């Protein structure tokens, strides 16, 4: 089991960390959701699918920077919504192919307060998302840590 990002950064067997720079809508109005879709940016696969089933959760999600300061929202994992920052580990998703498939995670973030300033700063850490991988073959229990950085500024006009 290993993963890679859209920019070509790999996290190998046994886990590790990677930086993911996410394209953000540059203007988000009061009452609108900012969508941070990681399913287009993070992909994983099973390295022995004929014999092993891999299990994958969103173990933890934490908010930082402008997201923590200025937004409130939820995380959607594999079709279900949960509080963000997270307060539990999600159910597990099966990975059963050598062909890469998305890690089905997305953030839905609503502005809390604004006076028209920069709500999210380009280059800043905005989230840490932990992917936990196990299987039905041995005792492997591995963490794939996705450090999420804003690729661009976001403004919430007023
Ligand atoms: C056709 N040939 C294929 C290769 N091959 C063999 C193995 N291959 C193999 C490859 C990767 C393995 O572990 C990693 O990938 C698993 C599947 O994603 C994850 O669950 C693990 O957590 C870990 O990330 C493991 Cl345990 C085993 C054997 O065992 C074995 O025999 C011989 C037969």
């Amino acid at each position: 089991f290993a993963c890679k990002t859209a920019n070509g950064t790999a996290i190998p067997i046994g886990g590790g960390s990677a930086n993911v720079y996410v394209n953000l809508a540059p203007v988000v109005n009061v009452g609108q959701n900012l969508v941070v879709d990681l399913s287009t940016q993070i992909f994983c696969h099973n390295d022995y699918p004929e014999t092993i089933t891999d299990y994958v959760t969103l173990q933890r999600g934490s908010a930082y920077g402008g997201v923590l300061s200025n937004f409130s929202g939820t995380v959607k994992y594999s079709g279900s919504s949960y509080p963000f920052p997270t307060t539990s580990e999600t159910p597990r998703v099966v990975y059963n192919s050598r062909t890469d498939k998305p890690w089905p995670v997305a953030l839905y973030l609503t502005p809390v307060s604004s006076a028209g300033g920069v709500a999210i700063k380009a280059g800043s850490l905005i989230a840490v998302l932990i992917l936990r991988q196990t299987n039905n073959y041995n005792s492997d229990d591995f963490q794939f840590v996705w450090n999420i950085y804003a690729n661009n500024d976001v403004v919430v006009p007023t």
